[PDB]
């Protein structure tokens, strides 16, 4: 924090200045007179209003909606027999990072829990520059070639003529453009499963999604996939859950990690890469420079580098958060591309955006942009020039100031450099590889990874968002794609969208799997930052004086008592009125709160006789305990509590349902294994 | 429309081109042979990407989320005795509009239903130039002075350290300020009141706030306020409602201006005015100048000038909507400013910001905001510079160009005038007048005025916003400031929040009210863009069938029946999944779909032997069924459909639950008078 | 068409300081009198095999190739004939790029060219601060534009179709791909190719700096010779 810390602007009692430091008050306009106009004069009024008046910058063009924090990276080792990478030359080498999550296709202020492929940028500011790895939280992007990047993102945002749907695809023009081009297939697949609708930040992986090189100090490569593998572990909501919090929580998920960084709760991943060999790039099957492709642990493990800790969060989010400008041009040497036409022209793309955010050319000068590096070259000048260089003759080769900046290059300097056995052949053309046209058998291993539920997820989710589709052309366009990746999945979509069902085509049918690849089907490994609601009331204080028993109990594994009651009694937490099952990820209903959750109180008429709350709404509590438990959550009820699950007709023979006598570490322990769990699979109807 | 068609681009049957009309393809990035890397003198791949890479121009630094439709005002009449204004000079006088409505706080991506002030900026493009009247929903704002601006909304944003919480006053700023400056209150109660959750932008009023001047060719003026009256009749959301419409639909109010106007239902507003003298400026016990007081239509009524029709949706949402740059400076030959410290600074803030927003000077330029009349003057150059001036002499006075342009004022040219007898007396100060003092008594005035149940969604609102406040030094300046509006309301909000019970504090307490002023209370004028939620099966075609009966019935007032069922059969408009009660106004169960709302559907395990379904989440019909009610909405049922009714425990006998026999006029008769009363507020507790 | 003529330094120095306009006076001047200056376009004409073969690399900037080896092939007649209603305007927003190419036109690996083709894209949205540079009344085509590009500051035109993607069915496929065989697309010459390692090198065919300029110099009538020492 040194670095950033010099641009600190500390008002703790302080009195207030203008922008050039006058002394100033900033409450009346100078006016003529007690009633009069306001003056030209004014320079106060003038110089805050033309700052708010100009607060605002561009949203970015795609991943507008995201989070920041910053935090360290730890070499596990001496990596140099692989990369000549300066962060990685060493077992325990430090470097900062700063790190940006972000959904894709809303704008600034649109839901974090939208369905969507979620950014996963990271930065590492090396001894040898600035390093990003631009990724996203699932492996395989949806075209083949940056140049459709328009097409795609213009048929996955609002309509041109009425901005209508905000950040979502369940709109023709989607499934238009996933059925016209349908290497989309994997990455629909992938969103469409649980990765679309993560639970926090700290719950998804990370991944480069192309193939790169690494380069030794020889020339020597490799060619990699990496990985941010997450030490929490992969959780999920389902659809009708993300739509709630949408609706109730805008900020859920940035919430989330602000909260748990606050909490000293720092969240990790271990970067990884799939190491693979120059002569590999075709052999697997399918193309390694095609970015629709994973390449599956099976066939390449992953080799861990290091390990990243998210620990601070930002002090100004707009300073730090908003202006981050993170492009995969920011390489170093050690690292290199390849010819994947996707990676090829975001290179372009990331370094050309920059000018529209901040207005201008200097944007690597922004405290967050800067390196912890020393910077020394022969440009120049642009608006916002923030440095005073001293050397009055730019250019080489130069004696004028004695040769210098000098040439860095693979030999001195330790200068980037390209892999020098990189090579070029061929026509000059502008034509899809032949090597890319499987656009299915890889959808179709990711289907066959899944968990029953998460399959049915994915035909959920398909039939929701077909189902909005006006044009049958359409639907039945995106019913002969899915058929060609199994006909299973296509006639179980079909079904609810008026399309007849498919007869098979068995040209990319396969029974090949890949483990553990989607978000549902294992425990979690740390439960920290995971909130239990506890249900009390405030006629009866020793249900409410079970929240503080219940935390001692559940405070080793991190995770958080939250008592909900009718009003902010003395060890309340929230209000049953500001209070939403979406909020928890266990429900608890305290001994004594029972009374609150009769079967009646939804709809019983409110009169002056009647006892209804005026402090929430009509059927409050019994609606939280039925949204958790539908929802697939962790329930439970302490002593006469269950009465409470009676009410909402929720056995607890059901799985994830839990009773106990007391708040002691016996029930602590069944809430911890609900948990670990995290959702209940039992509890979603699945296709026969 | 003939104006803007000269700038429609048609791109039906036509060959691809750049940017200056080169015939292009623009799939496949120009490549070093097949698996090449992408060459940089691929012009068409840069020019396409840079296109895409500066898409973005800054949101409104407030009023991000908006809505826009094209439209037409019509003049009542010859207005030339009460001012010079030409879009008035003749009765059937017709001018085109434009209009946008917004929210406040929040980006441009967040909710349509979050609580807030709504805008309602209106533009008259007249024959003597752009008139526009930027507006609110409500008739008073926040601040007494434009340089506090700022502050209000620095407070109301998200925190500066984290950017939450997006679109909300929730949060310990906002309540810092509301009870740190309690000039606020007035507005805040309207905001928390119906009209901070409006069902749509149909369903508002509209208010210019500020006292403005009308001025004849004479120079004689009266002191007005603005209207717009609407013609379809306020209607407003409760808080539970409003955030699961953001859940479910964050464009609901867009979507409904869009369809309502595709569908020929064009929305109406009566523009008027409260005419005074200029000695009435402090004659009615508070002072025109102040933003934060209305004057009641029993002392001034309301005189109306003309209406609004809007007719027409943009053809490019992002062209003429986001584009649109409205002034209160855009004023027009007949009206002038006053002293409302408010509106004087707005005027210097609103030519500002659109440098920021189009990123130079000639943003007047742009097809949305150029006039209908003609533009002669010696303004030159600037970026994006789309004309070519003739005159190589741009100054004035010249003989070079003959005297032209020539100056225009009130005996010539019909220029521009200050209204002549404005004077200007005393010191230059910097201070709040004393006649803006009284904060509170046209709150309770306000507070007086509503019906018992929306005094109760006041109190809701507030108990659910400050139960989310954690410093209990601003929970408790919160209640003080409240008590000196009402003990009642500030003893009931206290009672949510650990606060004590105050003391009265009777300064400014009183039982005066003024008619018709909160959002509830009140009968719909007219149904037109209402919708029935039809909940059918697609197992009992006659369920389905009723869709059409029951349409035949409703289509003479402009409600529409939209068909709900499992699955896209023939006459089915939504899926289950797909629906929600926040779709429909009214909600009904057919006959022979009873067997869809089992009372044991929320819970029931869905084994392979259960019969449940996967067309949709569990207990999805009884869940539409049950929050249509609980909401407050018509509910009803047809036939046996009333087995519905009993397993969700809603008895016909309750007011807004209508059963018919069949789908005749009968049955449309009741739901339409169930639409007409909209909300059943018995079903609302309120305290005692 | 009019003929080359020059200053002596000191001449031009003295005209700097009475006339520092002098030479856009000239042309405004002479437009105005109806005296219309002209010029021939004209081209040597070379095959693919002439790169190498008159002892210097036709993809060197730094070389001419003299008319004695190919001669100048005259294809038409540029005549300036109006000056600008706004010097403003049309003269200093005028956005010229050698990416502004046309079907029967393409590139050369010239490494100076190369880089130009995206200097001139990039550098307009310093001038005109923006991307719709093109917009601006000079910069237009006259042509028709269809394409899927859209927004940006200083969106001066109103796209009517709502879904600006390739492919789609939603606007029946339109705009549609134009290339070598349909719609007269742009076309890289097919027969171009690259073969080598990737590399940041200077061309060993790059090497001679100084035969070409004795070459100039030896072409020189005495005085200019004295005028260049
Ligand atoms: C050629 C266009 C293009 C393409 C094909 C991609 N992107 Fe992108 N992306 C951009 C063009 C772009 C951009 C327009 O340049 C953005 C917007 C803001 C920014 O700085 O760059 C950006 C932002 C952006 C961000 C947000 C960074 C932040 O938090 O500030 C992430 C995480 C990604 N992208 C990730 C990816 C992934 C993993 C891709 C495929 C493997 C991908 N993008 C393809
Ligand atoms: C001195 C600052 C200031 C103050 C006190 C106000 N405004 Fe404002 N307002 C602005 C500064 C501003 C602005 C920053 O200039 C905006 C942002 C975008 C724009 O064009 O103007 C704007 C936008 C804006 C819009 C959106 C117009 C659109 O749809 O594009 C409306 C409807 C209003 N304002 C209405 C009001 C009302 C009724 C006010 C009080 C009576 C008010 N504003 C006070
Ligand atoms: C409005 O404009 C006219 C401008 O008329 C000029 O006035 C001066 C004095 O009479 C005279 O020298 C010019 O020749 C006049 N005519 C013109 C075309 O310039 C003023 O005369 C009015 O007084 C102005 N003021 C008002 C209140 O309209
Ligand atoms: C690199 O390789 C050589 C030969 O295998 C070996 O001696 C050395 O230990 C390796 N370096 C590191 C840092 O592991
Ligand atoms: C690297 O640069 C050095 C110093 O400028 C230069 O002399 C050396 O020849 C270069 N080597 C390579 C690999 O180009
Ligand atoms: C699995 O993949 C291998 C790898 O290509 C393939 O040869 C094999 O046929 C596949 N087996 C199944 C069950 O699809
Ligand atoms: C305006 O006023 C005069 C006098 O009252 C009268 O002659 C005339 O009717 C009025 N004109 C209009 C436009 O109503
Ligand atoms: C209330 O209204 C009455 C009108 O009968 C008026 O005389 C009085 O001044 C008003 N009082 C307050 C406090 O607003
Ligand atoms: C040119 O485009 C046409 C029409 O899109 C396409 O069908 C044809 O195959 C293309 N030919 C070449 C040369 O790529
Ligand atoms: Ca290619
Ligand atoms: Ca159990
Ligand atoms: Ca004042
Ligand atoms: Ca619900
Ligand atoms: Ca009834
Ligand atoms: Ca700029
Ligand atoms: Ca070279
Ligand atoms: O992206
Ligand atoms: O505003």
């Amino acid at each position: 924090q040194q670095f950033l810390s010099q641009f600190y602007l500390n008002d703790q009692d302080v009195y207030l200045t203008s922008n050039v430091g006058g002394p100033i008050q900033d409450e009346n306009s100078l006016s003529a007179g007690q009633r009069g106009a306001t003056l030209l004069q004014d320079f106060i009024f003038r110089e805050k209003i033309q700052r708010f008046d100009h607060e605002r910058v561009p949203e970015r063009a795609v991943h507008a909606r995201g989070t920041g924090a910053h935090g360290t990276f730890t070499s596990y080792g001496d990596w140099s027999n692989l990369t000549a990478a300066s962060f990685l030359s060493a077992e325990g080498k430090e470097t900062p990072m700063f790190t940006r999550f972000s959904t894709v296709a809303g704008s600034r202020g649109s839901a974090d829990t939208a369905r969507d492929v979620h950014g996963f940028a990271t930065r590492f500011y090396t001894d040898e520059g600035n390093f990003d790895i631009v990724g996203n939280n699932i492996p395989v992007f949806f075209i083949q070639d940056a140049i459709l990047f328009p097409d795609l993102i213009h048929a996955v945002k609002p309509r041109g003529d009425n901005q209508i749907p905000q950040a979502a695809t369940a709109h023709d023009s989607a499934w238009d453009f996933f059925s016209q081009q349908p290497s989309v297939l994997h990455t629909l697949l992938w969103a469409m499963a649980g990765h679309g609708i993560p639970r926090s930040f700290r719950h998804v992986n990370g991944f480069g999604v192309h193939t790169f090189r690494l380069v030794t100090d020889d020339g020597k490569t490799k060619l990699v996939k990496f990985h941010w593998k997450g030490l929490q572990g992969k959780a999920s909501f389902v659809w009708e859950e993300a739509q709630q919090t949408a609706g109730k929580n805008a900020d859920f998920m940035r919430q989330d990690l602000f909260q748990s960084i606050q909490a000293g709760r720092f969240p990790e991943w271990e970067l990884g890469v799939q190491i693979m060999q120059e002569q590999d790039q075709l052999k697997f099957g399918f193309d390694l420079l095609d970015p629709t492709k994973i390449v599956p642990e099976e066939l390449v493990p992953v080799t861990i580098l290091g390990k990243m800790q998210l620990n601070r969060n930002p002090m100004n989010y707009f300073a730090e958060t908003e202006q981050v400008m993170f492009q995969p041009g920011h390489i170093v040497r050690g690292v290199d591309f390849t010819e994947d036409p996707l990676l090829q022209g975001r290179l372009f793309s990331y370094l050309d955006t920059q000018l529209n955010r901040h207005g201008g050319p200097n944007f690597e000068q922004l405290p967050i942009n800067r390196p912890r590096a020393p910077i020394h070259n022969n440009n120049r000048d642009g608006a916002g020039q923030m440095f005073i260089p001293l050397d009055p003759n730019a250019y080489s080769p130069n004696t004028e100031n004695k040769g210098s900046p000098k040439q860095a290059n693979e030999t001195v300097g330790k200068g980037f450099f390209t892999a020098p056995e990189r090579t070029a052949s061929g026509k000059l053309q502008r034509t899809l590889s032949t090597t890319f046209e499987n656009n299915w058998s890889q959808p179709r291993l990711f289907w066959n990874s899944l968990v029953n539920a998460q399959k049915e997820f994915i035909v959920d989710a398909m039939r929701f968002e077909t189902s909005n589709v006006s044009s049958s052309v359409v639907r039945d366009d995106v019913i002969i794609q899915l058929n060609r990746i199994s006909d299973n999945l296509a006639t179980r979509v079909a079904s609810a969208i008026g399309v007849e069902a498919p007869k098979p085509n068995s040209s990319f049918y396969h029974d090949n799997t890949t483990a553990h690849i989607g978000a549902f089907g294992e425990k979690l490994a740390k439960l920290d930052g995971l909130k239990v609601g506890l249900l009390a009331s405030v006629n009866k204080p020793a249900s409410i004086a079970q929240g503080a028993k219940l935390q001692v109990a559940l405070s080793s594994v991190g995770v958080d008592v939250v008592v909900v009651a009718e009003r902010m009694a003395n060890n309340v937490d929230e209000t049953y009125s500001a209070s939403d099952a979406v909020q928890f990820d266990a429900v608890v209903v305290a001994d004594g709160a029972e009374g609150l959750f009769g079967a009646d109180s939804f709809t019983v008429e409110p009169s002056a006789g009647s006892g209804a709350s005026t402090l929430y709404p009509a059927g409050r509590p019994l609606n939280i305990l039925l949204d958790a438990f539908r929802f697939g959550k962790t329930v439970g009820a302490l002593g006469s509590g269950s009465d409470a699950l009676e009410s909402g007709q929720i056995s607890s023979e059901r799985q994830g349902v839990y009773t106990g006598k007391n708040a002691g570490d016996a029930f602590a322990k069944d809430i911890k294994s609900g948990l670990s769990t995290f959702k209940f699979l039992d509890r979603f109807a699945v296709d026969e």
